[PDB]
């Protein structure tokens, strides 16, 4: 409870600035300290799905040997907005781990939506989010209509802690085997989509893997990173937004804020 009262007011300051709601859970993997705010409360994923997404993927992939290998061939019709990797293969197709990586990396929308078919749809991702042990993370419908960002909407949420925790679990627990794991640690590394939030709190010679997601109304917009600063163990933490009104606008500036707030709070130097 230490950690989190010491940054409990300027948390407040920061959300009433922006003028809606921030969900904050950050945890030191050495120490066990963690800093929460708003970590219990319901966010939409927006994007930030993709990530487990793939993680799930990569958790078939280890009793589906060649499971990535497969080229996954698909119409004009799978190309919804914001699928920039996918519709430079359409006439071509794509192989399950470039769409992985496509929908880490680039938040690919066309490509989560395939590689959600192959789980399953919505309630087969949950499914693999449940038999981690997140009992909170709910995926109901796929893009882009979970973007709804409906105040007061269980569907397609999650909360802060339940993120982190998760997140640590398959980047630094034993969720995924040990190939599998560096691989989506890669993926998230990797990303192209988030450099004006949590990573815009870390400095340049700490790593960083992060998953983004904007929902585009209801000031909705989050990302969650695993950060290792040199000299201690990693840090997880999940940063969402929301706002009351439909034509809120997200700040990224915001999030960047909320992760420095974070990591001031476990005492990370940044
Ligand atoms: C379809 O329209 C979109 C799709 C994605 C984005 C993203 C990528 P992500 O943050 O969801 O991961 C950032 C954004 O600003 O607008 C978006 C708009």
């Amino acid at each position: 409870h230490m950690l989190t009262n010491l940054v409990a007011e300027p948390f407040a300051k920061l959300e009433q600035d922006f003028g809606g709601s921030i969900g904050v859970y950050a945890m030191d993997t050495g120490s066990g300290a963690t800093v929460s705010y708003r970590a219990e409360e319901r966010f939409p994923l927006c994007s930030s799905f993709k990530g487990f997404l793939a993680a799930a993927v990569l958790a078939r992939s280890q009793q589906q040997a060649g499971l990535l290998d497969t080229p996954i061939r698909y119409g004009k019709n799978a190309l919804v907005p914001w699928s920039p990797i996918s519709e430079k293969y359409l006439t071509t197709g794509m192989t399950v781990a470039e769409l992985s990586a496509a929908a880490v990396q680039y938040s690919d929308n066309a490509a989560a939506n395939l590689l959600l078919k192959e789980l399953g749809g919505p309630a087969g991702l949950t499914a693999f989010m449940r038999s981690i042990g997140d009992t909170t993370f709910r995926l109901d419908r796929w893009e882009l209509e979970l973007n709804s960002a409906i105040p007061g909407d269980a569907r397609d949420t999650s909360s802060p802690r339940a993120v982190t925790e998760s997140l640590q679990k398959l980047t630094l627990g034993s969720a995924l085997a040990a190939p599998q794991r560096q691989q989506f640690v890669d993926w998230l590394k990797g990303n192209t989509t988030g450099n004006h939030r949590i990573r815009a709190a870390v400095p340049a010679d700490w790593a960083v893997g992060d998953k983004t997601g904007t929902c585009g109304v209801y000031g909705t917009a989050n990302d969650y990173a695993v950060v290792w600063p040199t000299g201690r163990a990693p840090i997880v933490l999940a940063v969402y937004t929301r706002a009351p009104n439909k034509d809120d606008k997200h700040s990224e500036a915001v999030i960047a804020a909320a992760a420095r707030l974070a990591l001031e709070g476990l005492g990370v130097n940044g």
